[PDB]
């Protein structure tokens, strides 16, 4: 994240680190012992996840490593957009969710704890926290320590005004109009918590990150509650 | 390109500047009045070309603007790799080639002329030229003037040693082992002229560009002649 | 140093060029007629200094050559780290300081003068200067003329975020987040002048030097005053 | 190694890859199911080894990973020299050997096979093979594929003439007077096989590697046969 700070040790127990083998690629959110939530755009052949991490590059004994048995990308995400080198005006990136079923259940401890799905609808003006090991430079340099930033939930209008892509109902708009604070490359899939509640996850934003006047796009989690639950329950 | 020089004025009438909306994204080679060659990885929905261009930020009346009717990416290029967030070890980027059918044929002036495909196979040691408006810095910054650079054709083992991806017969290894001279981001699709002869196209290379002991990959055009001719002859 | 400029002639009479045989290896600071300060990691068996030097490849008569009688590395610097082939994560490089007793005292001319230790503690935001004949390229190449550069004193969290090693109270974080300006290899031991005041010495930084978002470490001299004075007063 | 070539797949079954956690640091030689041989100068806190590797950065299913239970550096190697930033003239680097006892025996297969200690004394003029994943650039860039080079065994006189360090009886001298072919950074501990027999291991060489007229120093294995065997037998 850009313009953030070092989250407190173990303050974000639900924060996940998604890997493609030995390489960190995204952020995630732990929802249940066998279920992690991330962005549908973190597309790779095999997945591995790290729970309880604070230092991305140092091995902490209280962390937990796990393999992923299967991934369930939302059926609404247009995968075809990924092959494109440039985003076509009017492109719709709605439904940027994906569920990952861990092969071996995770051990809920002091260090690892899931977070509950939201029940209320996001209210603009709200103070939200974003977290991750995404780049700390607007254009790329990852940090060791997990980063945290505070941002404001803004009306979708704000985002739709400045983007060429479609800003839909299943999206959220948040950031700092003054720029300088924003999520960035590889923060994807990470959690967005407002007034202490999980409201959505990091999806896409401006190039460069923190561009003044251009907020970032997050998934509106409330709109997906059914699909998630349905998938969890239907899949052993 | 990195470590090159401003190509002399109008020296390369075959250099194509492939745009998308108002911005340049790739390079290419003029092979006919209504046929342009480029990299399969320069994937976008709509295509536009500029010919007889020298400056990237200047109206040139000698210059010809056009549009592309149909694009034909080589049936071998694994497009799936493009959606992946990270390149897995062993990923084969062979056949990185794509033809672009023009809407309205190009007028052959002294500033806009084609180049023939080779019949002579390449031999290491040879001196080659590459050009484009790719970054002039190793990591980015596009130049106003078209850049040119001289590099040495190396045997494939030089590239294979350092690349985790597969280096094949349909590929060429070129650059300067000492580093400092190479093609960079957005030079893709441009031409590789070895001994006044077109031997291949800019596929990909290391990042940073011009990394010592890490040359770059180019398509071994000679292996695509049959295909190239058929696609023009059979179709449009 | 990277991205600096040739220090004006004789502007830094305190800059010391620490040699070993015929070659320069480190920098240092003149604190007295018979006392030079440098980095504990500039470990060799015999020590030689040159003072009032501007060029590295030129006999300067204003310049004074000497020899070191006894060297006293700070009792805190873990010398063991120096034998290790790779730095383990968490390695603490605190107390990187070493005093050098001269054989024959230095004559104080207008070209060879000491500098006082600070009493004022440093505050972020400050503008600091660093100099030396370290590499002028990010990865090496020593300059003839002494280099100078201006950088900003940053809070320690900026360094800690990106360093796998421990960043402590006895350390300072300085550089330019944008990259391009920094100290490089063989600048170690040289001085850090913040607001016309000596605040610390070049300890270590990233490789490449001047890496964006990765500033460099310097010793927080203020924390070593008691020790520094005792070692001169008690001994030689 | 510099100026070498890609060893044939699995041609050097005794070749070892020594790691400090996830980082490759040296080469080694497999002597027995529980014993690996490397340089005493590969100094780190914990050791791990990879057997049957051909690609250093790609995971091969026929490779073998193992942990090291204890290291036995030759009691004659002067460890104190490691803390030195510059080598003092006349420094003696004799006895650069170290034994590593694997925690779990290795499985001798087609891919992994130990090599026997030498019985005859090295004869000058001999054609020798050196191998490793050390730098491929004289000053650093490691390869994926294991590299092999052919060099000549030369009289010690040749080496003693050009080095400032002591060249002793327990050392060997080898290289190409024409320069260009030599071992390099991180080839350390690797095997040196002459006329099909293990004669010694890589120790130190010129900076840069392959410097014309400056051969490289390897350990004269025959002189250490007793100590090795004694250590193997005496240590469970
Ligand atoms: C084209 O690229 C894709 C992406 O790497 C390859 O697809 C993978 O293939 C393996 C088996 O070979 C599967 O286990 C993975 O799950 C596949 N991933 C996806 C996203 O489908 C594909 O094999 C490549 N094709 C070729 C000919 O190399
Ligand atoms: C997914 O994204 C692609 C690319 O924007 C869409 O494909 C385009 O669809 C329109 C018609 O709706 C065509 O005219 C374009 O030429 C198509 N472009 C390409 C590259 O195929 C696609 O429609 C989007 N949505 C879905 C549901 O597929
Ligand atoms: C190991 O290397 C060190 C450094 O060369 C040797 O220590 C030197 O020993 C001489 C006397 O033989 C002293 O005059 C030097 O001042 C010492 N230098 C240092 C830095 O201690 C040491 O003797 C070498 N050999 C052994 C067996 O220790
Ligand atoms: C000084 O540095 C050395 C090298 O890393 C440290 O020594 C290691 O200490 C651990 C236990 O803390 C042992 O398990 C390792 O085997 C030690 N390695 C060696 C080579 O002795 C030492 O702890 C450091 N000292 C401090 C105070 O940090």
């Amino acid at each position: 994240v850009v313009g953030g700070f070092n989250c407190e040790k173990n303050s974000q127990p639900w924060q996940v680190a998604v890997y493609y083998q030995k390489e960190h690629i995204c952020g995630g959110v732990l929802l249940d012992r066998n279920w992690v939530l991330t962005a549908a755009h973190c597309y790779v052949d095999q997945y591995e996840v790290w729970l309880g991490k604070n230092k991305l590059f140092q091995e902490e004994p209280s962390a937990q490593h796990r393999l992923v048995s299967k991934s369930f990308p939302h059926p609404g995400f247009n995968m075809s957009l990924l092959m494109l080198q440039t985003i076509p005006p009017g492109a719709d990136f709605s439904d940027d969710l994906m569920l990952l079923r861990l092969s071996k259940p995770a051990d809920i401890t002091d260090v690892v704890k899931p977070i509950a799905l939201p029940t209320k609808e996001p209210k603009p003006g709200s103070k939200c926290l974003a977290s991750g090991w995404g780049s700390i430079t607007p254009t790329w340099q990852k940090p060791d320590d997990l980063q945290c930033v505070f941002i404001t939930l803004l009306p979708n209008e704000n985002c739709a005004k400045v983007y060429l892509q479609k800003v839909t109902d299943v999206m959220l708009c948040a950031g700092e109009m003054g720029g300088g604070k924003d999520t960035c490359r590889d923060d994807s899939g990470g959690p967005l918590i407002c007034d202490g509640i999980l409201q959505g996850t990091t999806s896409y934003g401006p190039v460069p990150c923190g561009k003044p006047g251009v907020p970032a796009i997050y998934t509106n989690l409330i709109k997906f509650n059914s699909w998630i639950k349905d998938t969890m329950m239907k899949n052993a």
